[PDB]
């Protein structure tokens, strides 16, 4: 006859912005149309006009109502624009009611899809920052009393028992200007090399802020109809890999901290191979005998780093990679975020000791690698990672001694600047530093990791490109130029003064 019931007042989801207030995810009013079927069933002459307005076949529409005749609630359509919800309401069909809902719009679309993420049908986080800060963004549903007749018809609008609590604004650490650049250059690099995937992370070495995170492939999160799982993967945070030679700078920090090695020390890498039981450590270029520690990094000698590893022990190298966060929790609390793995031993056999030293048998992500490189560039101090704007920087942890970190920084500027090094990584007007890699996954993963300006580091960057299909596949040929192009732009967009001066 008369029953009081309660309907949910859905809340506004919080505005996401970039670090400078550029909107990245904006809650847009939509209209969900619902029908009371037992009510519809006394205005059957209206159904054809409604079916046609909802773009439905007349008999399919009528069978639907006639099927659910005993029900008092069916959805007609969720999430129409107001201008098409209202056009249906305008037919005045007895028992057709409307709900002002919210649906997300992403003004930057595919450029920042993986980082900002995606909302499900109920407007809840499903991916990236939407899933991570879902509780902060979500607000809380309101609650409204409704007097209902014995047919399921709304007798009245009684009195809201609770108010909708709207979710809060979130400013990302991401700089849309650097994100756009990182997106564009990584996309050009994929198509130019005919590669399958790629990731590029830009970090602030002083604050722990992620300034850009892009992956190929990506997707338009405004196109809800054809989600392909592959193109929605935030590769930077969920796709693990062996970092290969890009961990050699950590093996070297272990060596310089041991008390057993200085940069002017020599290793004999003749004849470019080294047998270790039934495994052969192999150098790409094999016309070397004596190399200085700096030369081992410039030539990327696997034998060279392996010999240093046999002398200092795997434990010292494991402990550096552990301290800088390789295969360790990032703390970022993105669900489904993979941590990869750092293998441990009580007794390190010779083979595992060598492969660790040149980055095999560990699995890391592009965000971990960028974070280790940020700790090296910021004088051996690791600042906690952040995907939201940092106004008050937390205390960092000293993970490599400042003198060792400074010495490895210099060796990495020679890797970029010296005869025979990775010249494609050179950032005109600046001193740049870092290290190439190329991992057998014949198909390859092309890596460059570094930071700039060398004289006072501000930015760390990782570029990873999976299976370039042109003739050049070395990280130094494929990823270095991307790091170069994006670094030139990123430093200039940050008004970092060019440091290649007298
Ligand atoms: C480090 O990544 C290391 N790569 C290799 O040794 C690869 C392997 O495991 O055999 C390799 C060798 C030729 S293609 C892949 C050295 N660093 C690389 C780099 O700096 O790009 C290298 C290709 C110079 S060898
Ligand atoms: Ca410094």
């Amino acid at each position: 006859a008369r029953s009081v019931r309660h309907i949910a007042i859905p809340a506004h989801r919080g505005l996401i912005t970039d670090r400078n207030g550029e909107p990245l995810a904006v809650s847009t009013p939509v209209t969900t149309l619902w029908a009371n079927p037992k009510e519809l069933m006394t205005a059957k002459e209206r159904w054809p006009q409604l079916a046609a307005a909802l773009g439905q076949d007349t008999k399919l529409f009528a069978d639907r109502i006639e099927q659910n005749a005993e029900r008092e609630f069916i959805y007609l359509v969720r999430g129409l624009t107001p201008e098409q919800g209202e056009g249906v309401i305008a037919l005045k069909v007895p028992g057709v009611y409307s709900i002002e809902e919210f649906r997300r719009f992403y003004p930057a679309g595919e450029v920042v899809a993986h980082a900002v993420g995606f909302t499900d049908v109920d407007d809840r986080g499903r991916e990236g920052i939407e899933l991570a800060f879902d509780e902060w963004l979500a607000g809380v549903p309101g609650k409204r009393q409704v007097l209902k007749d014995r047919r399921g018809r709304v007798i009245k609008d009684v009195q809201v028992t609770k108010n909708a609590k709207p979710g809060k604004t979130l400013a990302l650490s991401i700089d849309l200007r650097l994100q756009y650049l990182a997106h564009r250059e990584l996309r050009n690099a994929l198509l130019e090399n005919g590669a399958k995937a790629g990731s590029l992370v830009i970090m602030d070495v002083k604050t722990g802020e992620i300034l850009a995170m892009t992956n190929q492939p990506t997707y338009n999160p405004n196109n809800r109809r054809n989600l392909q799982p592959a193109a929605m993967r935030n590769r930077a945070m969920i796709d693990v890999f062996e970092p290969g030679s890009t961990v050699k700078p950590f093996s070297m920090s272990a060596a310089l901290a041991s008390g057993r090695w200085k940069p002017s020390d020599i290793v004999d890498v003749y004849p470019g191979t080294l047998q270790i039981g039934r495994y052969t450590i192999r150098d790409v270029s094999r016309n070397s005998r004596q190399l200085d520690l700096t030369g081992i990094l410039i030539k990327s000698s696997n034998v060279g780093i392996s010999k240093i590893a046999f002398d200092i022990g795997a434990e010292s190298i494991y402990s550096v990679m552990q301290q800088v966060g390789l295969g360790q929790d990032t703390g970022l609390g993105f669900p489904g975020e993979r941590v990869g793995n750092l293998p441990n031993h009580r007794k390190w056999p010779k083979a595992e000791t060598a492969t660790l030293a040149y980055g095999y048998g560990l699995s890391v992500t592009a965000i971990q690698l960028a974070h280790a490189y940020a700790a090296l560039a910021n004088d051996g101090k690791s600042v906690p990672l952040s995907m939201t704007r940092v106004d008050r920087v937390p205390d960092g942890v000293q993970v490599i001694s400042p003198e060792v970190a400074s010495t490895v920084q210099g060796m990495l500027q020679q890797v970029v600047e010296a005869q025979g090094g990775v010249f494609r990584a050179q950032v005109p007007g600046y001193h740049a530093a870092g290290k190439s890699g190329t991992a057998r996954k014949n198909a390859y993963r092309s890596l460059f990791a570094g930071f700039a300006p060398a004289t006072d580091p501000r930015i760390a960057m990782v570029v990873v490109i999976d299976e370039p299909s042109k003739a050049g596949y070395f990280g130094g040929l494929v990823s270095a130029p991307v790091f170069s192009k994006v670094m030139a732009g990123a430093l200039r967009l940050m008004n970092v003064p060019p440091d290649n001066l007298p």
